[PDB]
């Protein structure tokens, strides 16, 4: 099996979003399944935080908030893209080889900037596309894989994917405050 | 067995902090073990965020930041205390029965305020004390328990403890920005 969205939370407006069910979906082994639930919840809460945002506020900053909502959304997707390289391809990321991801990763300070800045819809599409790739690969792996060190070292697979989730939540806390300042 | 701190990350300055090892500690069943690792990592990162903070900044606010660092640290501990009630005792929390926790939970707006505000050391002691109680109880439970609905309903045990971790990380993102504004 592959990821079936109907077996996971699709909205925060349901009791499903408040259950972590590691065996919900036969596409995933148990620890991987638990990660999928957590990643799903983190993404639903990121999207709720920016839902309805006036588009003229997307790149706005404020005192104490050096990174705009758009910058943070680019960053969240880019961290996932970076971990596809570290976790799935097994190599370190560089600005040479991974320029777009590196730009997102570094809040636009390094790497390769896009030709024009993305719209909010494009940012959400890139978030979804990154996540689709994660879930594709997760369906191919098992919990023994999750215990392995990363190819480039210094962490294990379980931590790496936890970190993708945790960093999203970290920046979503920031997004909540910035939106409130701007709006 | 009960929680042995030597079997878990004790510092962010070690490769141990970047491994999630659900079977590290015989005190815990696998999904519970994974939560413990995640909760541990979240707490280490909260403490790093406030380490060395000048104490005169503890209750300071700034434009866009209605909740001070002290308020957020009180909140993080209080959410854990609230979940001890919901998860372990099996009842809803009220301002009548859980006044101190309710004050932390609500950023000081409801509930029962302390006689005087805590110092940074006291805030960290309360964080540690709350966590000790969590780990005590986790050693008594198994993964079947983690799948159960909460007694007061609306979530499962697995989600509840995930949420304690995730909300900490959310507010730690806020703490990072506030400290940078003040300092
Ligand atoms: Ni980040
Ligand atoms: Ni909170």
């Amino acid at each position: 099996p592959t990821f079936n969205p109907e077996l996971h939370a699709q909205t925060l407006n349901s009791e499903r979003a408040y259950f972590v069910q590691p065996d919900a979906d036969p596409a995933f082994t148990p620890h991987i399944g638990a990660l999928v639930e957590m990643l799903t919840y983190a993404r639903l809460t990121t999207l709720q935080a920016v839902e309805g945002l006036p588009e003229d506020q997307l790149w706005a900053t404020a005192p104490g908030f050096a990174n705009s909502i758009g910058t943070l959304l680019a960053h969240i997707a880019a961290v996932e893209r970076v971990y596809h390289v570290l976790s799935f391809q097994g190599r370190d990321v560089t600005p040479e080889d991974d320029g777009a991801a590196y730009w997102g990763l570094t809040m636009g300070k390094e790497g390769t900037a896009p030709a024009r800045l993305p719209t909010l819809d494009e940012l959400r599409a890139e978030l979804a596309d990154a996540r689709a790739e994660t879930l594709r690969v997760f369906a191919a792996k098992d919990d023994a894989w999750l215990a392995e060190p990363l190819g480039p070292g210094w962490a294990n697979q379980h931590w790496a994917w936890f970190h993708v989730m945790e960093d999203e939540v970290n920046h979503r806390g920031q997004l909540r405050l910035l939106r409130q300042v701007l709006a």
